[PDB]
């Protein structure tokens, strides 16, 4: 069939939606990343509108080749990715200047993303992937244990429409991690995910989020944390990486800053692209 034409290399990893390969195609001579879905048209078509969303920073959608009660995603390979290269550098850190560029393409990424109204949803170190070129990019863009770490708070509290927003919250939540080396949300339930942002943040109330407590899942009898400086969140970032984290960090996704507003932010005034010893 279709996936002969694809001959395996290893297996690289196994998901919620299902497993992925490293690959060969036997006509192009590529080597690729190929996803089997274990199986509807709306999923059809609405992946098949990922194969036009194309750039840089963004894994390249190849092919898209739904055969037999099974769909397959034939992705560009990457080498690395950031989970990975986070832990490979947890006893250095990340140079700062490197930090400071994936985070410049990451949101390059998004405001592309978001000039044509789709959201990732799910961005996350693991789905963000290197290569020796400097480069980082997107993968795994979410349709609309599964790791919390990076859910934007009104997901979290029951909205049932996400904004754009969302992707910043969890670039946000990225960010500090690669300048900590620790992850800043790290819960492991629903509400463990929520009370950690709230003993950090702290509880928002109607003054810095109006409508929260409309929100589906708020409960009155939630704890109330007074909110800590991100001196102590962040250190030793500056002033300016300090303020655009916090602009990103905010709970009201209003007021959350844009990945196009974000790339005229004084931390990247002098931003470049290093390359990464992998
Ligand atoms: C989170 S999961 O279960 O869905 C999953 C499992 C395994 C690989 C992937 C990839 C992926 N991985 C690579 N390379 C691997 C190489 C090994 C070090 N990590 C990166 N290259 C391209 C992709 C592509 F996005 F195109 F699908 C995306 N999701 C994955």
């Amino acid at each position: 069939g279709a996936m002969e034409n694809f001959q395996k290399v290893e297996k690289i990893g196994e998901g919620t939606y299902g497993v992925v390969y490293k690959a060969r195609n036997k006509l192009t001579g590529e080597v690729v990343a190929l996803k089997k879905i274990r199986l509807p048209s709306t999923a059809i078509r609405e992946i098949s509108l990922l194969k036009e969303l194309n750039h840089p920073n963004i894994v390249k959608l190849l092919d898209v080749i739904h055969t037999e009660n099974k769909l397959y995603l034939v992705f560009e390979f990457l080498h690395q990715d950031l989970k990975k290269f986070m832990d490979a550098s947890a006893l250095t850190g990340i140079p700062l200047p490197l930090i400071k560029s994936y985070l410049f393409q990451l949101l390059q990424g998004l405001a592309f993303c978001h000039s044509h109204r789709v959201l990732h949803r799910d961005l996350k170190p693991q789905n963000l992937l290197i290569n020796t070129e400097g480069a980082i990019k997107l993968a795994d863009f979410g349709l609309a244990v599964v790791t919390l770490w990076y859910r934007a708070p009104e997901i979290l509290l029951g909205c049932k429409y996400y904004s754009t927003a969302v992707d910043i919250w969890s670039l946000g939540c990225i960010f500090a991690e690669m300048v900590t080396r620790r992850a800043l949300f790290p819960g492991d339930s629903e509400i463990d995910q929520l009370f950690r942002i709230f003993r950090t943040l702290g509880t928002p109330d109607e003054v810095v989020w109006p409508g929260v407590t409309s929100m589906p899942d708020y409960k009155p009898s939630f704890p109330k944390w007074a909110r800590q400086d991100f001196s102590k969140v962040v250190p030793p970032l500056d002033e300016d990486g300090r303020s655009l984290l916090s602009q990103m960090l905010h709970y009201d996704p209003n007021k959350r800053i844009s990945a196009k507003a974000a790339l005229a932010h004084p931390f990247f005034q002098d931003v470049t692209k290093p390359v990464p010893h992998l």
